[PDB]
């Protein structure tokens, strides 16, 4: 149904030129510069007709973006110029030659209910020519697609190790940290790791630190916090209009309180929070019961940091575990209060958890796929009916309220899916991100990729009133994909370049929460580059990508209209917003290729279970070839460069220690380092 | 066809009693007492009616025969004993629920002809509490055998780790193996390492080794070995009788020679052989194109050379590659002067030609398998026509040729794949039997079991005359693999104690080729435990236990048989004979968890292949289970215990090298490695 299509794609080009509009009217003013220039202050580069910027990001080359945001940044956004790398011949030889077999001559807006049509290219039999060429095609795409990854992979561990070489002194190249110190009755954590340490590792180590356990601590802390912005913006309020509320600490929920001043009140609260805080100070420095074990460790050189890293140290391989460790802003310290032990039962739990969730969740991918040619309940038929309702409206619908309620649908879910890598427990950041974009990109993949489909399959003539059955029902698939890649793919990147919650909330508390200056950097919040979700869309366009690349070639313009219009707006974006929250130097680029990897051969697999419906067609002596090809191949490519990515080689360190001592014979790298790790909550 | 396992089983008891027999004869006898008393000798312990050793064998305990042979014959023994502790409890309540379901009432020698027989546990279409209660054996067989593999890896780890702990000083714990330096066109590979590890491991580095490459030399001085040996027995033959021969060079292929006196030959041609030894020393000495681009580094703690063993040296993980190093005696110096660039062309090479043998050897064993009731050819019918013919020596017949045939077409295969391996290129012994081993049992899985139920399956009634096939096919495959399990199982063991082939070579040794005294340790030779031969036999053996445990427990008693009696047979020869080659403290055994574990896999899909026949007979909800359930414990016993076999903690190198520097404070470690590794051909 071509006209659905263009009418969608239609409102959504206008809707995104229209926002492109609103954003070069907010951000040419400058008495809101602050928010959608959040950097150039925090990098402390600045103080105090529209399309012109298109150019202007396109300016600025590599290295230079790599030392203004960070390499993490900048291969995040070389994804999207890898995609387009896979696709631009994708798209050229697909068109080419996919449509030229003999919009010419292809589906044409078809049903399989045409059992009298029986129009030229429709069905399997023989085919002989068609499917020989689609099986070619099929082959030469993933030949290049390998090709691409491989380049792009061994750019990715080139870049690496240039950096992490050229990459000045951190706090955490040389901490370790040690997972599960077996109790001792007499000694205390801090002493056994002494012990072992000076005993195990000599000449090189230089001193540790014990993990505490203020969790309860932080929470206060935090609550203090909160607290101490309600008093800012109530005495706002009455400084601003004098009059005092009787709110009951809630205002909404808030009962019969009489709060006749509320300034005595948030006064004598704040006293109390703050001595009970110095109460759970003092405990909480003067308790072994919350001492955990686990320390961070520090050495005197990176070659002996990175040598206790990669290697176990107790027979007991649940005793005594080593990793690397993060930079004290990278992590998070409420999860080094789970001991060791409940680990396991916690993500098995968190594996309940997601599957649950994953099976409710098709009753909204159902409830979606409703967007057929059935209409509201008969009762509201005055409400529902009007002096036409089925002529062009219809395509609006069907090309418009499928994406937006999918879209709206899929709101929570990266919140959810954090919570869930968050309460599984991993104490970093850059894994709590990469789990979560893992479990993202695998609902994706269950849900709102194959119970769309299958559900889709189902609807219209009832499963064909009880292989062939998809074989017929995959095009019209492939128009809601083109639907759906419309409105979170074009008006998505839109929204986001927009950046309209992170504008409001700062109004808000310019307006209300701040009282005088310096709060600014404090009330400024540039976000995070997002990775949880940036990462599990990308990977869902080249799964959808690949596995209609040689069905239906249709799909793949709006995938490269996607890929670049996300390129070049992520690259502002990078540029003058989101700063990286955390620096894990191109940690999850073989997450990537894996993924690529695994898109790839479900490809491979759901093209074999089309072609292969015609049995003994001489079809399945190569197709199958074909997946194992890309496991082989990615294996090929796992252990040929994975080693940069996964594990830190030594000569690079002796190389990093000789030149910094070279240069700084004269660094004090214990006091440098002893303070480091303590608590955020601990000065 | 009981009668056929009647007779087959006592021929065979039979044999074994006869080969028992005349082993006491044998031993008896002091004067050979040398080779069924090679040990002892050895070690250095001695100089110079019937099952009464049986009790002997089972006396020493444990500790000290790992003292006396190593912990490798250990382990390699307790396998026998690990078998028994699985199949124990498989054949007691395998018979005991299997056959009183209700050889009371059983197949009873039953054949799928039977169309009109119709007898009562015969087929599968419902089958409800007889096919449940077949599930639940499943379920507990595979749960006993975890538990039991789970112990017993425990076990061997706590092994290894308190053997390598006692273990005293070797000159492989410290050095290293480094592969692929990469060339330089000044600097030679030596001082390349030099500069490498001095500035990369400091205070550690103690010294290297550059490999060369003198395979041709290794092969002119076997060359001039053998030709001694010949010389040896020619000049015993003539001072036995005097005369002289005309035999050029060969005897059987010798050509027309004179050879009137041949003494002044043989002395000739050593002083040639012997003079060009001398200048091609001269020049392997004097070439720098010999060296090879590794070389045997070695430490001055086992700390450093385990964290040097254990981690990445260059940025390039295909350059400098470093792995731990065996003995001087353990290395095979000929697969140094390989290079690795074409290490990955030889194993493809060898896969291709794994495969064509795996394939043409369908052959043999489709020649084995014509073990019916078809006779040789029509033309020879008085020589193949007797009296009977036909009444009991076809009895003995299918219970006997089977099992002979089938053990003589797999005699050179060990062979041939210690070929395979070697040309592969290892360099250590331990590493070439352990890949020959899973070679043959890969061998073993696709051929010699699953090609001959096929091919079964396929004689009789001729594939059923163009799951239901196999589901009547299974118990005479159990009959063939009753004969064999016989004719390779306990005949094989008698065999094997009875030591025919090194006594023959020994006495013609002493016959004609000693001399003199002192030669005896050379003339004797004790062999080797042959773990590629050894441990491929008993993983088929679980194989086909496992695999047919709750099918026909039938089969389960000859298994018992032959592990108690390979246990005691062993025990003894590897007290008295079979010293270790090398030594490698409980390498394999996650091998055999891995090879396990496989084979039960392989049962439990069998299974499924035989009861899921009826479609939703409401069994596969469970059968799929049990496949995933076993390689998730698999996995959890991997990440378990594995590292103890796979990778060196640094804890125990500390420990052990703090009691060893407290043991001899004065031990000169460069001099006592210096000289090691250097080559064997070079003193």
């Amino acid at each position: 149904t071509l006209q659905d299509i263009g009418v969608s794609a239609g409102i959504n080009i206008l809707s995104a030129f229209v926002f492109f509009i609103i954003f070069a009217v907010l951000r040419l003013q400058p008495f809101n510069d602050r928010v959608y220039f959040s950097k150039w202050y925090l990098k402390g580069l600045r103080s105090s007709k529209f399309l012109n910027w298109m150019p202007e990001a396109l300016k600025m080359p590599e290295p230079e973006l790599i030392d203004h945001a960070g390499l993490d940044s900048v291969v995040y956004l070389r994804i999207y110029w890898l995609g387009l790398k896979i696709f631009t011949p994708i798209a050229v030889l697909a068109w080419a030659v996919l449509v030229p077999v003999n919009e010419m001559a292809k589906q044409l807006r078809n049903v399989t209910s045409s059992d009298i049509d029986k129009l030229s290219v429709s069905n399997i039999p023989e085919y002989s020519m068609r499917f020989w060429t689609h099986i070619v095609m099929a082959y030469a795409f993933t030949i290049w697609t390998c090709y691409v990854l491989m380049k792009e992979y061994e750019t990715i561990a080139n870049m690496r190790l240039q950096f992490v070489a050229s990459e000045a002194r951190r706090p955490d190249q040389f901490t370790v940290l040690v997972r599960n110190v077996p109790p001792d009755a007499d000694e205390s954590v801090s002493e056994l790791v002494e012990h072992f340490f000076l005993v195990n590792h000599p000449d090189h180590y230089l001193t540790h630190q014990v993990v505490c356990n203020a969790n309860k601590l932080a929470d206060l802390v935090k609550k203090k916090k909160k607290l101490q912005n309600w008093l800012d913006y109530y005495q706002l309020k009455y400084a601003r209009n004098n009059s005092q509320r009787i709110m009951v600490k809630l205002g909404f929920l808030g009962l019969w309180g009489q709060k006749v001043d509320a300034i005595e009140h948030y006064i004598a609260e704040i006293d109390k929070i703050s001595k009970e805080i110095s109460k759970e100070r003092e405990e909480v420095v003067n308790d072994p019961k919350a001492i955990m074990p686990a320390a961070f460790v520090s050495f005197k050189t990176r070659w002996a940091a990175a040598v206790c890293a990669q290697t176990q140290q107790t027979r007991n391989p649940t005793q005594w575990l080593t990793e690397w460790a993060p930079e004290p802003r990278d992590v998070f310290w409420s999860n080094l209060a789970i001991p060791y032990v409940s680990l396991t039962v916690r993500r098995l739990i968190m594996h309940v958890a997601f599957f649950f969730l994953t099976f409710f969740f098709i009753v909204p991918i159902a409830f979606v796929q409703s967007l057929a040619t059935i209409e509201g309940i008969v009762k509201a038929a005055p409400f529902l009916k009007f002096i036409v309702d089925d002529k062009f409206m219809k395509s609006v619908i069907q090309g418009f309220l499928p994406g937006i309620a999918l879209k709206l649908f899929l709101a929570f879910l990266p919140s959810i899916l954090m919570i869930m890598s968050k309460f599984e427990g991993f104490t970093s950041i850059s894994s709590l991100e990469r789990r979560a974009a893992f479990r993202y990109y695998i609902f994706n993949l269950v849900n709102v990729f194959l119970a769309s489909v299958i559900a889709g399959a189902a609807f219209e003539q009832l499963n064909s009133f009880l292989p062939k059955t998809i074989g017929v029902a995959i095009p019209m698939k492939a128009t809601f994909f083109i639907t759906y890649i419309m409105v979170d793919g074009w008006a998505g990147v839109a929204g986001e370049i927009l950046m309209l919650k992170p504008l409001i909330m700062f109004h808000l508390k310019n307006a209300f929460l701040v009282k005088t200056d310096k709060d600014r950097e404090e009330a400024m919040d540039p976000g995070s580059i997002g990775f949880n979700t940036g990462e599990p869309r990308i990977q869902l366009y080249f799964l959808l990508g690949l596995v209609y690349a040689p069905v239906t070639p249709m799909l793949l313009p709006f995938i490269l209209v996607f890929f670049a219009l996300a390129y070049i707006v992520y690259r502002h974006q990078i540029i003058n917003v989101y700063n990286q929250e955390y620096e894990s130097a191109a940690a999850f680029w073989p997450d990537v290729h894996g993924r690529v990897i695994a898109a790839l051969v479900i490809s491979q697999l759901l093209l074999m279970g089309l072609l292969g419906t015609k049995h003994a067609a001489l079809a399945a002596p190569f197709l199958i070839a074909l997946p194992v090809l890309t496991i082989g191949f990615h294996h090929f490519c796992k252990g040929r460069y994975e080693p940069a990515f996964i594990r830190y080689p030594l000569q690079e360190a002796m190389m990093k220690d000789t030149l910094e001592t070279a240069r700084e014979p004269n660094l004090n790298l214990k006091g440098y380092l002893q303070n480091a790790y303590v608590h955020p909550v601990f000065k």
